[PDB]
């Protein structure tokens, strides 16, 4: 598809099983989910954001689908104010900004 | 243009008579800008993500050129770690997501 961003760009996930909602986020390097199980180890992770710097749950290889595209790689799980979308998955779904 | 999001999707903005480099952000609802000088009113207004809350000051109808569209609206000032275009912007320089 092709989103404008008069509304913010809100999509259906699914992880786990569980449908969530996303926020696609191209001022984000990585994907950060809000808490939840996932399968396999996790490793620690420091990410930088408005405020400052947390600490976070790195998973690999995580299955997610993202406005029905599969796409297979590293979700950050943690304390966020909405689940984002990073680059690191919107390249895996051919997403480009235009204008 | 069609931007890649392989790397940072970052342009060059003009505001305030100031070149600065700047992420265009599908993720953030409004503009924010490292702290600078700006004419006219401004009130304040606190914006939280990742790491929590900061505050900033809310100048509204600033002219910005963004990678050479001029485009005017909301601009947001304060300690930001990067110089962000927000979905308030991006929208009128006719930018969309497409995948
Ligand atoms: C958290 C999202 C929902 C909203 N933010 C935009 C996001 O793109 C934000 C932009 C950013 C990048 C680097 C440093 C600081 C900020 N990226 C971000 O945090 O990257 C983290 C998460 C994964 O990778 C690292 S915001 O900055 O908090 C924000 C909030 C309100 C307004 N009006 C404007 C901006």
């Amino acid at each position: 598809p092709q989103i404008t961003l008069w509304k913010r760009p809100l999509v259906t996930i699914k992880i786990g099983g569980q449908l969530k909602e996303a926020l696609l986020n191209t001022g984000a390097d990585d994907t950060v989910i809000e808490d939840m199980s996932l399968p396999g180890r996790w490793k620690p992770k420091m990410i930088g954001g408005i405020g400052g710097f947390i600490k976070v749950r790195q998973y690999d290889q995580i299955i997610i689908e993202i406005a029905g595209h599969k796409a297979i790689g590293t979700v950050l799980v943690g304390p966020t104010p909405v689940n984002i979308i990073g680059r690191n998955l919107l390249t895996q779904i051919g997403a480009t900004l235009n204008f």
